[PDB]
Parts: C-alpha cells; sequence; structure tokens
C-alpha cells in the first residue's frame, strides 16, 4: 500500500497526556514538506492576525419530539436543529415519509402540535408550531411529560464525548488567540442522526459563521480548522458554493485523498494517523503523500505520540 509505514503499538498514546499543552506538535509546511516540531503551548505563536480557527463544537442539542401523527394512526419522531422565522422550524423527522406536505403532528395531550411546511432537500422537514402561551415553556413542560401508552408501546425507552482533536484548547489558549487576533468561528456537527434519512454526520453553519469566515478569505487572512473531522464540513460547504460559505446544514460525506483541491482550509490542527486508515490520504492530500510519509516517519523517530490522544500535527 501506498499509504503504509512502521507504527509501534506502543508509540500509540494508550491514554491522554490531558494534563495539559505538553502533546507535542509537529508543525509541517503544506507547501515545502519542512517538519519543525514543537508543542501545544506556543501553538498561538503560529497565527497572525485576521486569522480564523473553525471548532467542531458540539452540543448534545439535538433535542427531540415525540408526537403522533394526527389524522392517521400515529408515530413521528422530530429532531429540533435550528428555529427560524417565528414558530418555524428546521427539523428531522422519523419515519420521514409519514410527514409530508402539510401533515399534522401531535404532542402529548395536544398542547402544541405543528404542521409540515414544506419538504427539505437534506431530508429534513420544516414545521411550524401551533400552542398557547411561551412556546419555549410549553416544552420544558412536555419536558416533564412521560410518552403517552400509545406511542410508549412503539418504542423502547421513556421521556458521547466530543472528540475532534480540538480539545487541546485550554480555555486560555483560546484567549490568548482572541487577544492576539485571531478570530474564532464555531461549525457543528451531530453524529448518531443517520437513522433519521445512512451512517453520516449533520452538519450546520450559520449565516454569521459563514458570513465571517468569507471576511477573512477576503480580507486574505488563513483558514485552519480544529477538527479530525469537521475540516470536511468546510470542505463540503465552500465545494458547493466555489470556495465561498454560506449558512447551511446537511449531511457529510466527502472522502478526502491526495489529489484533491482544498477550497476550504489553508492549513488545519490534527493528530496522526494509522499506516493505511483512510485519514492519512486526507491529510496526504493537504501537504503530499511523500512530505506527510517522511513526518511520519519522523514522528515515531523521535518517538511522538500518534493516534487519538497522541500528539497535535498542524499545516
Amino acid at each position: 500500500d501506498l499509504f503504509d509505514f512502521e507504527l509501534p503499538e506502543r508509540l500509540i498514546a494508550q491514554v491522554p497526556l490531558e494534563q495539559r499543552d505538553a502533546s507535542r506538535l509537529m508543525v509541517l509546511d503544506k507547501h515545502t514538506g519542512e517538519l519543525t516540531d514543537s508543542s501545544f503551548k506556543h501553538i498561538i505563536s503560529f497565527f497572525n492576525e485576521g486569522d480564523c480557527l473553525v471548532l467542531n463544537n458540539t452540543r448534545v442539542l439535538p433535542a427531540r419530539l415525540f408526537g403522533t401523527k394526527e389524522d392517521t394512526g400515529a408515530k413521528v419522531e422530530l429532531l429540533l436543529l435550528k428555529q427560524e422565522t417565528g414558530d418555524k422550524w428546521e427539523t428531522l423527522a422519523k419515519p420521514a415519509k409519514r410527514v409530508k406536505k402539510g401533515t399534522v403532528v401531535t404532542f402529548g395531550d395536544g398542547r402544541l402540535k405543528a404542521i409540515c411546511t414544506e419538504e427539505l432537500e437534506h431530508g429534513g422537514r420544516k414545521m411550524e408550531f401551533q400552542y398557547d402561551g411561551i412556546f419555549y415553556e410549553v416544552l420544558e413542560s412536555l419536558g416533564e411529560m412521560p410518552l403517552p401508552p400509545y406511542i410508549k408501546e412503539q418504542l423502547d425507552d421513556k421521556e458521547a464525548a466530543a472528540p475532534t482533536a480540538g480539545l487541546h484548547f485550554t480555555e486560555e489558549i483560546l484567549q490568548q488567540l482572541k487577544d492576539k487576533g485571531v478570530q474564532i468561528e464555531f461549525i457543528t456537527l451531530h453524529v448518531g442522526l443517520g437513522t433519521f434519512r445512512m451512517h453520516a454526520e449533520f452538519y450546520q453553519m450559520s449565516e454569521e459563521t459563514a458570513a465571517a469566515l468569507n471576511k477573512v478569505r477576503e480580507n486574505g487572512g488563513r483558514i485552519i480548522s480544529v477538527g479530525t473531522t469537521s475540516t470536511r464540513t468546510l470542505e463540503t460547504i465552500a465545494g458547493e458554493h466555489d470556495g465561498q460559505f454560506k449558512a447551511s446544514s446537511g449531511w457529510t460525506s466527502i472522502f478526502i485523498y491526495p489529489g484533491y483541491e482544498f477550497k476550504a482550509i489553508d492549513g488545519m490542527i490534527t493528530n496522526f494517523h494509522l499506516p493505511k486508515s483512510s485519514l492519512i490520504m486526507l491529510v496526504s492530500a493537504l501537504a503530499g503523500r511523500e512530505n506527510i510519509l517522511r513526518a511520519y516517519n519522523h514522528a515515531v523517530e523521535e518517538e511522538y505520540r500518534f493516534f487519538s490522544f497522541g500528539d497535535a500535527m498542524l499545516i
């Protein structure tokens, strides 16, 4: 194989040195292929002003409502993605097929129902809630409301941990970078959602976030993704708009590999990976298969910790 090398199961960090910024930092020059070393404290010494960091920030926030298809029999699960205007929301629905045109779904005793004001491209569904009083209150209400048997039976119950090399980010460094003049933007990615369409991630970029990144691109700043993964979201987005960012959400399945021309990031921050997984190819497409390779060889040499909790890399 072409993305293989010697990787001592030992050089593979069993657990993390999460104590601090210790975690070394292999720095590779995308173009030149140079390959210096370092530690994650000096990090901030590589970012200029007008640079932005996109953080794959995650939130167990997909709140979900268990309603029942009004008219017909029943059973509809809604995943609340983002509230738009007033009482309209971006949503994912179980038994999606069931939710159509302007279908109506009831929740609980009927306080709060919702109509499907439209089908969405990513298979989601824009819905609109009907209710009295304060919305956020009504929900909270249903919060403590057990699922009626009717549904309850139709189910199996009642009513992880953000990986991403983006953890080496001491609240402090976050501040430093701010202070120095490096912006920080967030993207949102969800995992178990696949079952709402397969096992793809669901991303969401905001109007402001998109806006922000475009400025940076305009003003000639650099964009660096802090995401063993999020780099793909970005890449996906700017991919479908020609290097430009737009608010959006959807399923990400892009598979980056040598040859791919990045149109989103200028550099990224992740870890070292296995002698053939599909991450090395990603990275490899970024700085070239060779450069990365030799760096992988020198990383092993200077006994760098590889993978999940090992040391951090940058471009």
